[PDB]
């Protein structure tokens, strides 16, 4: 199992629209010591929990302050903050706690609803952090096996590399609906050297085959020490006849009017075991199988689909809500804070505290982690590998919801009410289950802060924090000054310096 070290998992958590630490700082080299000295009291300064929940606050109500700001603040706050996960929980604690004040007043079902806000986003980066290990020890398995099985159907037929649309598929949308026809081949795959087999289609593009021919190619090795797939060429040798490089484009290539085709296995007649090596290296559109524009047929073959891949995601969904397990001490810590919350604003409905834990966990961390397998694996995905993992992760989200039409709905019609049966179990043991003291939970927090290798790019963070106190500087120092320990504890001034150390 390709498992992502704690700090890759991490970046691509904390950073999904991208990593934007993996940068050098391009500060003068005769101004770095000063700027990275400045940076080391901005450090300081954002262990002063006043501070902190000052330019948090301060930051929110600037409304060019936008919600790609507000969750890439949070994560650098998450990165900045890494080593003292205990004070990153305590801030954590005291936002939730204010956002449960607030919404009371409002709608309180309405709570966490989505990655907009800085404390959603604390949240996703805190279950992250705290769940690596369970997703290690015991998710990461059937996860895998979903992804690997995903894959292995997926390959077995056509996919239209223009389009995107697949034989094998759980949306009707991404359905290759003209039922195309096709040949399997199995290729002997050589690294221009001896030969391993590959099971490809004819109705492949020569990107597809290569794609395919890479992996088992490099069965065991990791994408990151992989060669870029456009160093290498194709490269078919039968015996007697020359070396013939392939690709999707050449002088052979099928063209007519404004149209051309890809050029796939079938296109040069490449024959089931021949050898192919991998060597190094104007309004006309492409089309690969079918140009670019529910029947019992096309409901029966994704239903078929949704059947095939039914034990990988029972075995997922079960593992993820399991009461057969410890519960990981973090879930139980934040549920039981989530209880209290509601205990002491007199909520006394259970339906609006359900929603708030399918929004803290399931619909944050699990429903991420099923639709984005990159957080969690080396691996790469495709959009038809993607739509398929949405529909499952929508029948999770379906799962945690009350509400008793979208084709997750329809594939999943049988089973989702079985779902949300585990998932009022799943709630109702976590709330049974012994608590977790303060001592175990903050012995577990500090591990969390160095029990991994490698920067997660705090030098970086901190000069990324920065780069948004001088955008909005007056703003922050006018909120310190007015404000009273702030001014007794000089908060306004070492900001101040910090500023004139970092310019």
């Amino acid at each position: 199992i390709p498992f992502l070290d704690y700090k890759v998992y991490a970046e691509r958590i904390f950073f999904p629209g991208h990593s934007p630490l993996h940068r050098d700082l391009g500060v003068p080299e005769s101004r770095r010591p000063t700027v990275e000295q400045g940076l080391g009291q901005l450090s300081n300064l954002l262990n002063s929990k006043l501070f902190l929940t000052k330019f948090i606050h301060t930051l929110e109500t600037q409304r060019t302050f936008s919600a790609r700001d507000r969750a890439y603040v949070a994560s650098l706050l998450t990165v900045a903050l890494h080593g003292k996960l205990e004070y990153f929980t305590d801030i954590l604690r005291t936002l939730l706690s204010d956002l449960v004040a607030q919404y009371v007043a409002k709608n309180p079902k309405l709570m966490l609803r989505r990655t907009e806000t800085v404390v959603e986003k604390l949240l996703t980066n805190w279950m992250s952090i705290c769940l690596y290990t369970f997703v290690r020890d015991s998710v990461g398995e059937p996860l895998y096996m979903l992804f690997r099985g995903i894959k292995h159907q997926v390959d077995k037929g056509p996919v239209d590399s223009v389009t995107g649309k697949a034989k094998y598929t759980l949306n009707d949308n991404r359905l290759l609906r003209e039922d195309v026809e096709y040949r399997p081949l199995t290729l002997n795959a050589l690294l221009a050297a001896q030969g391993v087999p590959v099971k490809v289609l004819d109705c492949d593009t020569i990107s597809q085959a290569k794609e395919k021919m890479l992996d088992q190619l490099y069965k065991g090795v990791p994408l990151t020490q992989r060669p870029d797939p456009r160093t290498l060429d194709v490269e078919w040798r039968s015996g007697v006849a020359g070396h013939l490089i392939l690709s999707d484009e050449d002088v052979t290539s099928e063209v007519q009017g404004l149209w051309r085709r890809l050029n796939t296995l079938q296109h040069y007649k490449v024959p089931d075991g021949a050898t192919v090596a991998l060597v190094p290296c104007g309004g006309i559109r492409p089309w690969h199988l079918v140009k670019p524009s529910i029947p019992e047929i096309y409901l029966t073959r994704l239903l078929s689909m949704k059947g095939t891949l039914q034990k990988f995601v029972d075995d997922l969904f079960q593992v993820i809500l399991s009461t057969s397990r410890p519960v990981p001490l973090a879930v139980k810590y934040f549920f039981d804070l989530l209880d209290e919350q509601a205990q002491q604003h007199g909520i006394s409905d259970q339906d609006t505290i359900h929603i708030w834990k399918t929004n803290s966990l399931p619909l944050r961390f699990w429903i991420n982690i099923i639709k984005n397998p990159q957080f969690v694996f080396d691996v790469q995905t495709s959009d038809n590998m993607d739509a398929v993992l949405l529909v499952i992760a929508q029948t999770f989200m379906d799962a945690c919801t009350l509400a008793d039409s979208p084709i997750n709905k329809l594939l999943y019609a049988r089973d989702i009410p079985r779902y949300k049966r585990m998932v009022e179990r799943y709630y109702a043991d976590i709330r049974q289950t012994v608590p977790a003291s303060d001592q175990e939970m903050n012995s577990v927090l500090a591990e969390l802060s160095w029990n991994y290798s490698g920067d997660l790019g705090a030098r970086v963070a901190l000069h990324e924090l920065y780069k948004y106190i001088n955008k909005y500087y007056d703003q922050i120092i006018t909120a310190l000054e007015e404000d009273g320990t702030a001014q007794k504890m000089q908060l306004g001034y070492r900001l101040q310096q910090i500023a004139a150390a970092v310019e």
